[PDB]
RNA sequence: GUUGUUUUUUUU
C-alpha cells in the first residue's frame, strides 16, 4: 500500500492520454498502464497508476475514486502486491437467498478471508436480489477455503444449498 | 432446469 494503483471499470474506449490527464491532475505520475490483450489490443478494462508521492496517490483515490466516466464510475484503490497468491480469488455464487444483503454476504463470506469486491446481481426491474453474486476475495487460499466450507451448504436464511466455485 | 459483475482486480 504505497503509490500504485488500480483503476477499475474503464470504459473499453479509454486512451492512455485520458488516463494521464485524470490522473496527473492529482500530482506527478511515474507510469500509467491500461493492461489490454496483446495481440488484439483490447482494454481488459483495469489499470495501474504509479504516482510520485505517497500522499499524491491518497488524494487520488478521495477525489477519482467512483467519479463518473462516460457510462461507467471508476473505482480506485491501493494495488495488492501481485503473484501466485492472487490468482483464482474471484468466486461466483448462486443459489443465494433472495432476502440476501452485502452486510450478510459480509458475514457468510468475511469469516474465510478478507473481501475486495462483491456484487450482488440484482433485478433490473423489481431491484430484489437475483440469487446470484460474486465475491472476490484477497488471497487464493481465502477462495479455496470459502468454496470448501460454503459450497453445496444451506446459508442462513434460506432454506437452499450455496453454489460455490472459481469464476 | 445452465442466473454471469459497471463483461474483464495484478503489469497484456
Amino acid at each position: 500500500s504505497n503509490t500504485n494503483l488500480i483503476v477499475n471499470y474503464l470504459p473499453q474506449d479509454m486512451t492512455d492520454r485520458e488516463l494521464y490527464a485524470l490522473f496527473r491532475a492529482i500530482g506527478p505520475i511515474n507510469t500509467c498502464r491500461i493492461m489490454r490483450d496483446y495481440k488484439t489490443g483490447y482494454s481488459y478494462g483495469y489499470a495501474f497508476v504509479d504516482f510520485t508521492s505517497e500522499m499524491d496517490s491518497q488524494r487520488a483515490i478521495k477525489v477519482l475514486n467512483g467519479i463518473t466516466v462516460r457510462n461507467k464510475r471508476l473505482k480506485v484503490s491501493y494495488a495488492r502486491p501481485g503473484g501466485e497468491s492472487i490468482k483464482d480469488t474471484n468466486l461466483y455464487v448462486t443459489n443465494l437467498p433472495r432476502t440476501i444483503t452485502d452486510d450478510q454476504l459480509d458475514t457468510i463470506f468475511g469469516k474465510y478471508g478478507s473481501i475486495v469486491q462483491k456484487n450482488i446481481l440484482r433485478d433490473k426491474l423489481t431491484g430484489r436480489p437475483r440469487g446470484v453474486a460474486f465475491v472476490r476475495y484477497n488471497k487464493r487460499e481465502e477462495a479455496q477455503e470459502a468454496i470448501s466450507a460454503l459450497n453445496n451448504v444451506i446459508p442462513e436464511g434460506g432454506s437452499q444449498p450455496l453454489s460455490v466455485r472459481l469464476a
